[PDB]
């Protein structure tokens, strides 16, 4: 129940590479980047990618995490998701822990 995208809202051509070059040439993408490959390392942990997630109440991520399973519930509610997504809730949120809302 989500958009089938591997990109965010402003990815570089380096992200459009193959393999993804952001892990070689640096990352410069947006907070919506659904690319588990470039933003990894400085955002996640080996406990998050376990699928669904092994973090839960025992997280070991960085901060650039886009998962709402281990990240704490946003204060988004009643139109309080100013990033522009407008999820207004952690369950609807698909942003990261350092986004505009959070
Ligand atoms: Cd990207
Ligand atoms: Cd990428
Ligand atoms: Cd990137
Ligand atoms: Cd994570
Ligand atoms: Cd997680
Ligand atoms: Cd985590
Ligand atoms: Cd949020
Ligand atoms: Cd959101
Ligand atoms: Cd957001």
């Amino acid at each position: 129940g989500s958009m089938s995208s591997v990109f965010g809202a402003g990815c570089t051509d380096v992200c459009k590479q193959t393999p993804c070059g952001c892990a070689t040439s640096g990352c410069n993408c947006t907070d919506d980047c659904k690319c588990q490959s470039c933003k990894y390392g400085a955002g996640c942990t080996d406990t998050c990618k376990q699928t669904p997630c092994g973090c839960g109440s025992g997280c070991n991520c960085k901060e650039d995490c886009r998962c709402q399973s281990c990240s704490t519930a946003c204060k988004c509610a009643a139109g309080s998701c100013k990033c522009g997504k407008g999820c207004t809730g952690p369950d609807s949120c698909k942003c990261d822990r350092s986004c505009s809302c959070k």
